[PDB]
């Protein structure tokens, strides 16, 4: 059962590049 | 606890799905205004 | 194992709590 | 793979600060200005 595991944290990792590119785009519209 | 583990999983990937989506509105009320 | 990993499960998600409450304030500094 | 599961936690455990860090930054400089 590690691999179902380790199948679900890939995928929250990739939520995470994607909210950092959300932010990356933000911090832009903010001037910095 | 593997039932537990996978709540948890699936708890902490709403928490993302919902915070990506508050963020997406931030970046829409950035972008037209 | 599967509680050092359930462990860093509840600590991943407080953290998630923590980002929900800087785009708590965030959102309220932007009018929302 | 317990030890690739662990890695995988750290990681997303440091993306996490790193997450913290860039809110934390956006939102002093919007109650500063």
């Amino acid at each position: 059962r590690m691999k179902q595991i380790e199948d679900k944290l890939e995928e929250i990792l990739s939520k995470l590049y994607h909210i950092e590119n959300e932010l990356a785009r933000i911090k832009k519209l903010l001037g910095e």
